[PDB]
């Protein structure tokens, strides 16, 4: 009974531990993640000034969006150099018994708090048309909050009881597929009676939404893809997780900021 290796990461980091690559790589990416917010929280303040005041509040729940991201992943860096430490005898780097471990709670904090405001954002850009905007309002933060907090929840059980962990990922996941079929009534009423550039955007804004969301669910599972026997159970299922999620975090906080800044501007021509 390993005691020590809560989640995946550490399993591994204590039984098998991570090649060198793996640690360097896994150590890069969460850095260019928090990277990335920095710069993005110096790009949405500089260009508030590019979007009419009615569409500003977008600009700011983006710049809040930034702070959060960057002050919570560059914690889960930190927390993943810390928690892990080379062992010459085998040539690997091992769970640090003098470390804090491997602490997920960094990044579905992040979510908890940035969903509801990515959600929330796109309010201030398009018109609702047939709906209400509490009603949209009401359900995005509920639904947003269950999703994040069962998906929490699962992830505690992912090495102790597979099965809650996948029935709580399965509730997270009906929660997020109401997200998704409100979003899309959202873009759909949004698009009503604007510019067909403005249309545009809003079509790639659904499948950025979609596509980026989707990689959540993803590197949730990403480890047991493969079987229990198979190939991502391991450091690579570890390397492709925190891959996953960085990308998802930069595409469905930066780039949908981007794209509804953008939004925001062609709507400042008609
Ligand atoms: C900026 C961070 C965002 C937009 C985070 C979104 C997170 C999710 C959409 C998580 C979804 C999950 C499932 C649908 C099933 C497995 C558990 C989660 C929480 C990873
Ligand atoms: C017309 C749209 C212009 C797109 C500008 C995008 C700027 C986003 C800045 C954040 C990404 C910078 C990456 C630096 C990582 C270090
Ligand atoms: C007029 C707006 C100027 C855009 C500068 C973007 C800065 C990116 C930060 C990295
Ligand atoms: C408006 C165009 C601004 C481009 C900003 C490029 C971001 C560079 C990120 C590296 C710092
Ligand atoms: C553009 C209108 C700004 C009103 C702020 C409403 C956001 C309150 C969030 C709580
Ligand atoms: C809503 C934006 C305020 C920042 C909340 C994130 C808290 C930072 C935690 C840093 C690591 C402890
Ligand atoms: C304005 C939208 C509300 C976002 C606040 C963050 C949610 C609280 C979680 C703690
Ligand atoms: C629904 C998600 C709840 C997130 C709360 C976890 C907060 C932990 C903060 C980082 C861990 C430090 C120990
Ligand atoms: C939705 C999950 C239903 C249970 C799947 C069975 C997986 C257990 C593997 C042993
Ligand atoms: C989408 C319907 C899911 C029904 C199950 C609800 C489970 C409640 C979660 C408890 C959180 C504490
Ligand atoms: C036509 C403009 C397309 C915008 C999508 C940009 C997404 C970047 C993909 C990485
Ligand atoms: C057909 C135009 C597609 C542009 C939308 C952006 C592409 C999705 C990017 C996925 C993020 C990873
Ligand atoms: C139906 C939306 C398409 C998104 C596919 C991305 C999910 C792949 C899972 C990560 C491996
Ligand atoms: C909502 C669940 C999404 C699962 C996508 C990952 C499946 C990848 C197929 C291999
Ligand atoms: C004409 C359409 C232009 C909109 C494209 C928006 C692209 C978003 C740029 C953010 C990507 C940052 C990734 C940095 C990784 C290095
Ligand atoms: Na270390």
């Amino acid at each position: 009974t390993q005691e020590l290796g809560a989640n995946f990461e550490n399993f591994i980091g204590a039984t098998e531990g991570f090649s060198e690559i793996a640690y360097q790589f896994t150590s890069h990416i969460l850095t260019l993640g928090y990277a990335v917010m920095l710069a993005g929280l110096l790009y949405f303040i500089l260009t508030i000034k590019n979007v009419d005041k009615k569409f500003q509040m977008s600009n700011i729940l983006s710049a809040v969006v930034m702070v959060s991201a960057f002050l919570l992943l560059y914690a889960q860096a930190q927390n993943w150099t810390s928690s892990f430490t080379f062992n010459e005898e085998v040539g690997r780097y091992f769970l640090d018994p003098s470390g804090d471990l491997f602490n997920n709670g960094y990044r579905y904090l992040n979510w908890l708090i940035d969903v509801p405001m990515l959600l929330f954002q796109i309010l201030f850009v398009v018109s609702l048309t047939t709906s209400k905007f509490s009603s949209v309002r009401n359900q995005f933060w509920f639904s947003g909050a269950m999703m994040i907090i069962t998906g929490y929840i699962g992830q505690f059980y992912e090495v102790s009881n597979l099965t809650a962990f996948l029935v709580w990922g399965a509730i997270s996941s009906a929660f997020f597929f109401h997200i998704l079929w409100v979003m899309k009534k959202v873009i759909n009423e949004g698009k009503e009676g604007i510019s067909p550039a403005g249309q545009k955007i809003l079509s790639n804004i659904w499948i950025l939404f979609l596509i980026s969301w989707t990689l959540y669910p993803g590197a949730y599972l990403m480890p047991y893809l493969t079987g229990v026997d198979g190939f991502l159970y391991s450091e690579d299922g570890v390397m492709a997780r925190q891959l996953v999620y960085t990308i998802a975090d930069v595409s469905a906080k930066v780039i949908y900021g981007v794209l509804l800044g953008n939004l925001a501007i062609t709507l400042s021509n008609k």
